[PDB]
């Protein structure tokens, strides 16, 4: 679609927010990208010179998929793109607080500020975002706190850095076969039987909830991903309750970690359940 196209001379590129082996996301400023906000801060995903044609095809397809998702409050907001007469730029609205892991770490010590209600809100918003993606038949496959951004007003924005994360030198991604995988976030059917569904996303959402209510802890702390780890998961091992989880929130996580995928709750039902834990009703 040509509606998305934005001229390069209207885009200022700044510091790198994140980089992988062949892609990167840079902070930027866009001039004339909105009539109402003629000077607006953005993030821009682009390829590095290192990238080959396979990684260039993936960026164009990523743009194509993002155009077809349409907008949702809890997904990163696609604003425009640069495609003609140059390398592909994907322009997204800048999320003030950055990624959720670092946000949780920065606010862990002053936690009562950051409140339990804020954590419940993040939990609810992610579920609403994942519900949207599922409705578009998009399986995330890498849902984790590191792939959740936070905009001002404390609004969750699910994202996927993809090529802009160095999964080869990130401890959260374990070598398996030809590539590196977020094993500690993956459902057993994904690890051992290579099945990726919304229901496997629901497992990852449970791991994400553990991240939130541990205030950014590493899942299965101390445990290396090895054959001992793999066998524990198949045998029904699950993480204990994080410090700042209520019993209700822990029960939600355990439901997400059912060994049988069809027994995990939908992202829609998850939204309702978390809603009843929040004060007030709309
Ligand atoms: C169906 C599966 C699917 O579509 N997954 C998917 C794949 C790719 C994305 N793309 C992004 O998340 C994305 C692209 C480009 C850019 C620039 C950004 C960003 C950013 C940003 C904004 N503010 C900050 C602050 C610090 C660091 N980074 N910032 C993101 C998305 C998806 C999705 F899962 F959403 F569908």
């Amino acid at each position: 679609d040509s509606r998305w196209e934005f001229p390069r001379d209207g885009l200022v590129l700044g510091r790198v927010l994140g980089s992988g082996a062949f892609g990167k996301v840079v902070e930027g400023t866009a001039y004339g990208l909105s009539r109402s906000q003629p000077v607006m801060k953005v993030a821009v995903k682009m390829l590095k010179p290192t990238a080959r044609s396979s990684e260039k095809q993936a960026l164009m397809s990523e743009l194509k998929i993002m155009t077809h998702l349409g907008p949702h409050l809890n997904i990163v907001n696609l604003l425009g793109a640069c495609t003609k007469s140059g390398p592909i730029y994907i322009i997204i609205e800048y999320c003030f607080y950055g990624d959720l892991v670092n946000y949780l770490h920065k606010n862990r010590d002053s936690f009562l500020g950051l409140t339990l209600l804020d954590l419940l809100s993040f939990t609810y918003q992610v579920a609403r975002g994942m519900e949207f993606l599922a409705s578009k038949n998009c399986v995330h496959r890498d849902l984790a706190a590191r792939n959740v951004l936070l905009a001002q007003g404390k609004i969750v924005k699910i994202c996927d850095f993809g090529l802009a994360r160095d999964i080869m030198h990130d401890s959260n991604y374990v070598s398996k076969g030809s590539t590196f995988l977020p094993v500690k976030w993956m459902a057993p059917e994904s690890i051992f039987d290579n099945l990726y569904t919304t229901l496997s996303d629901v497992w990852s959402y449970g791991i994400l909830l553990w991240e939130i209510f541990s205030l950014g802890g590493t899942p299965y702390p101390g445990m290396m991903v090895d054959s001992t780890f793999y066998n524990k998961i198949k045998s029904g091992y699950r993480m204990a309750k994080p410090d700042h989880a209520t019993s209700e929130v822990y029960e939600i996580m355990v439901k997400c970690w059912n060994s049988e995928p069809e027994k995990r709750p939908s992202f829609y039902h998850l939204s309702e359940i978390v809603e009843n834990l929040l004060p007030g009703q709309y």
